[PDB]
């Protein structure tokens, strides 16, 4: 699913079935994404850039921001 092909390689290895392999308390569930407030496409492009501890990072070396706005979508076809 375009963005899925990317998320299923640069995320799949940590975000298996909208799950987590590091933190079993921080899922992609809106219920949670709401508390922190992460229910947007952009948000799912910037942070990824320079996110906090626990999660790696993704510069414009491999995946360009413009290509990130495409990923944010993948996270809007299951649990916006
Ligand atoms: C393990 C090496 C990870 C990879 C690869 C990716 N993410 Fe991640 N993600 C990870 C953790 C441990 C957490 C919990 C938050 C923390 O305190 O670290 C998360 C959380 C998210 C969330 C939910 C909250 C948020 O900050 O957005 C989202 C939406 C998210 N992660 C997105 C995401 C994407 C799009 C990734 C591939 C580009 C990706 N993550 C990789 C661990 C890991």
């Amino acid at each position: 699913a375009g963005g899925g092909e990317l998320f299923a390689t640069h995320c799949a290895g940590c975000h298996p079935q909208g799950g987590n392999t590091v933190h079993p308390e921080k899922t992609l569930a809106r219920a949670r994404r709401e508390a922190n407030g992460i229910r947007t496409v952009r948000d799912v492009a910037a942070y990824i850039r320079n996110p906090g501890p626990g999660m790696p990072a993704f510069g414009e070396a491999m995946i360009p921001p413009a290509d990130a706005l495409k990923i944010g979508e993948y996270v809007v076809a299951s649990f916006p």
